[PDB]
């Protein structure tokens, strides 16, 4: 089941991908940068699901199961949802590049503290744990502070599909080190299959639904 | 022989490396980041293979020469940015094109590397992908691409289409030649297939940066 | 004591980056990216020499220890600060980012060459340490050279706080070699404890020590 379930994330990733081309072919005043994001998003995400459907993509550590995959995954695609998000911001006015790349080294720091941490063991996973969770709320106070002035700053009818894909994104991303955190890695008061359902459904919203929402609202600011 | 034969490779790619060096001294009208590019791939290539040289870049009842992976994912995009690069020569650059090439080149020798790791029907669900990669690759190249180098007059265009057709010559072997040997169907022997990425490479690396910059420095007059 | 003095590392790496985001809140005419740049350096360093001190980067090769965590630091670090040193001959000027990135293809290859020196055995070790230098020798060039004639096109003040700032990185930068040679990854004539000491004391110099005479400099030239 944890296979098939795999499979089927791939092929609705793919179709993600062939939507996306298919929007950019008809831009709507969006350029070409944020269509191509949105298609190497879920690309590379089934790429990596379908290397844990296939078995490769996860070992054995200790007694528990390390589903490494994910790690190679999230270390590429949430780094280019960060973009997506901040160039939503930067819609119709000068680009950020400094705020954009430093919500990337965050990322980054996140993805990697959690692939050290599910290697750890006793506290030293918990320490590693602690600091992607802090890097993860400093990437919130971004979201929501300067990065939504800039939205402001580029007018009311941004700023406010901004703000609907921000609180989006913070919703879903907040649900990753809660479940980390009860499943196997952590405490252990969830079962594999159910984490693994948890890290099937959360992806399929946080990247083609995220796009889709995102994509829409800037080719709307067109009509 | 196969040591020999990497030393001998390495050394080819530091004098290739010095003959783009001089180039840039005098550079005819070509950005600077031209000359950096054709530096780079040799370079970098001729570290990789020396690690083989040395007995470091392989490990063995199959023999995987990682490094060739390790060069590839650095040079091949760099490759393919030069490629881009001619296309665009004197007008307005397309960097959402280029690094297009990119993300496909470099999930195209990832899957090359997971498919010299993997057993049975596996193997070649991994080359499949790489091979999709290649085609895409190859579409951009002749369509897209080929009208950025006609917007950008006929000489440059005819330029352009001689390093196209030269590169993706080239670069069908590479899959052909993997399939055939130890990695795929072991129709073709370890010895035949080394001596092949190694004549490959030259062609590809030194050989094609001569042909691409000495075509743009002939635009210079 | 060999964790105990890497807590304290990255203790004092974490109040340098705390110090350059305050310098940051009032730049005086230095650019976000410079300040961020000082801030990613010593953060970053700091999480790798922690992973030593928990005992998790470094591995036991025949009969010596490998700090690999040392290479993971220094393969991000080291090319941010050649990064900073370029921005500095280019304060008030056009930016040359051909010139930038050819510093940073260099710096990475040093690294790498001195990781694939420390899992070497024999002549093969010094051929890559040999590679490493090599690449060194040509990154000093580029700093005294074309870098310095960069800085003096952009004023007699700029280019004075310039080469102190260069004189200072290029002193502490031929010091890591030479300490790598001596010690157990070289000839071993010096004890694990001297090289550890050593590469503590050099990182806070070269990295928080370097990034203060730098901005401070900088931010004279606003008054
Ligand atoms: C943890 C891994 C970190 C790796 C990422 C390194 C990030 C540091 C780089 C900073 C580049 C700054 C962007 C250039 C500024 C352009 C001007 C602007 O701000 O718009
Ligand atoms: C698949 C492996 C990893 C690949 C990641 C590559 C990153 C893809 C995204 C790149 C963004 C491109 C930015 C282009 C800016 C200029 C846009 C233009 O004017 O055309
Ligand atoms: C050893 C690994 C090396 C990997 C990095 C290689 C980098 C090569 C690419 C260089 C890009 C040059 C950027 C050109 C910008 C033109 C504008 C300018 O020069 O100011
Ligand atoms: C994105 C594409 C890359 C996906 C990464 C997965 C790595 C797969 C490597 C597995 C090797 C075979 C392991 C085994 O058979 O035991
Ligand atoms: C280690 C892995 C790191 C992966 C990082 C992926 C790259 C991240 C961000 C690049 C996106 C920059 C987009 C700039 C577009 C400029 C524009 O269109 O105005
Ligand atoms: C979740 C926390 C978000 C807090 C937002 C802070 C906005 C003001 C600011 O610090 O710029
Ligand atoms: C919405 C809440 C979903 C989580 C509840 C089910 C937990 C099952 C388990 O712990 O194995
Ligand atoms: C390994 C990568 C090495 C390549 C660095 C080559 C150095 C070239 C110096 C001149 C730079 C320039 O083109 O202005
Ligand atoms: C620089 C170019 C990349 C070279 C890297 C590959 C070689 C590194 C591996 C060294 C291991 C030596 C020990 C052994 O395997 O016998
Ligand atoms: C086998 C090689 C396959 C591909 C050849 C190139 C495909 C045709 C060129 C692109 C056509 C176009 O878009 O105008
Ligand atoms: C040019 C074509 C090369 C043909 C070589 C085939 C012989 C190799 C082999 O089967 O071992
Ligand atoms: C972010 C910091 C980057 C450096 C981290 C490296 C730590 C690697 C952890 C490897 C697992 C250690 C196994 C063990 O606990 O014995
Ligand atoms: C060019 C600069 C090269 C500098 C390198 C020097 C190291 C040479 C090797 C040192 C002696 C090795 C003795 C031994 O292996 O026992
Ligand atoms: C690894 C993921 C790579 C996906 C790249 C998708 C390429 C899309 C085509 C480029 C746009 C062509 C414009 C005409
Ligand atoms: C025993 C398990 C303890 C879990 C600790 C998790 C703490 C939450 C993250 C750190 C937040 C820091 C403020
Ligand atoms: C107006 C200032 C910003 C307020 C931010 C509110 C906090 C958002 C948290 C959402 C995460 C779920
Ligand atoms: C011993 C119990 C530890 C307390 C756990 C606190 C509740 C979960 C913390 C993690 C939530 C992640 C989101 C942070 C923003
Ligand atoms: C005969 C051996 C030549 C070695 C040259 C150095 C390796 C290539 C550049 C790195
Ligand atoms: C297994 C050791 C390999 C060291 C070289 C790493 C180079 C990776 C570049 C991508
Ligand atoms: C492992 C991935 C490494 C990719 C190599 C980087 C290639 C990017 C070169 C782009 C150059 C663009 C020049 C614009 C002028
Ligand atoms: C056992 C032999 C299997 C051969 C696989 C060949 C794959 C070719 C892919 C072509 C895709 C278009
Ligand atoms: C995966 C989506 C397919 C991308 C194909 C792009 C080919 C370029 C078309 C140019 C006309
Ligand atoms: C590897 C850790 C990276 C640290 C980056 C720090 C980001 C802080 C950005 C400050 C906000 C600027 C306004
Ligand atoms: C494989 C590891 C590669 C690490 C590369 C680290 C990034 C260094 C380059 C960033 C500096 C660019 C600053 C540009 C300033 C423009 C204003
Ligand atoms: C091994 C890495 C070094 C190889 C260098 C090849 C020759 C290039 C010389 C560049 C000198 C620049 C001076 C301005
Ligand atoms: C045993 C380790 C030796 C490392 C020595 C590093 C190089 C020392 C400095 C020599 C090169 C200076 C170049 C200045 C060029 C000015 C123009
Ligand atoms: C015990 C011997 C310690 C040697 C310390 C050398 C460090 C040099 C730092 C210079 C500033």
């Amino acid at each position: 089941m944890i296979s098939i379930l795999h499979y089927g994330y791939s092929f609705i990733m793919l179709l993600g991908a062939l939507y996306f081309y298919l929007l950019s072919k008809d831009p709507k005043g969006v350029p070409a940068s944020e269509y191509l994001i949105a298609m190497v998003i879920p690309l590379w995400s089934g790429a990596a699901y379908l290397s844990i459907a296939l078995g490769q993509g996860l070992f054995q550590y200790d007694d528990t199961t390390i589903y490494y995959a994910r790690y190679i995954d999230w270390v590429i695609s949430t780094p280019l949802l960060l973009a997506a998000l901040a160039l939503t911001a930067m819609f119709g006015g000068k680009k950020n590049l400094t705020l954009l790349f430093s919500l990337v080294a965050l990322d980054v720091f996140m993805i990697i503290t959690g692939f050290v941490a599910d290697l750890s063991i006793g506290t030293t996973k918990y320490i590693w744990y602690s600091l992607g969770v802090i890097a993860l709320i400093i990437i919130l106070v971004i979201t929501f502070g300067p990065l939504r002035r800039i939205a402001l700053s580029n007018g009311t009818r941004l700023a406010r599909h901004y703000t609907r894909v921000a609180i989006y994104l913070s919703a879903l991303w907040v649900c990753y080190p809660t479940a980390w955190l009860l499943g196997p890695s952590g405490l252990g008061l969830a079962q594999e299959l159910t984490e693994v359902l948890v890290f099937i459904i959360l992806p399929i919203f946080s990247k083609v639904g995220f796009s889709i929402v995102d994509l829409h609202g800037l080719r709307k600011l067109h009509q």
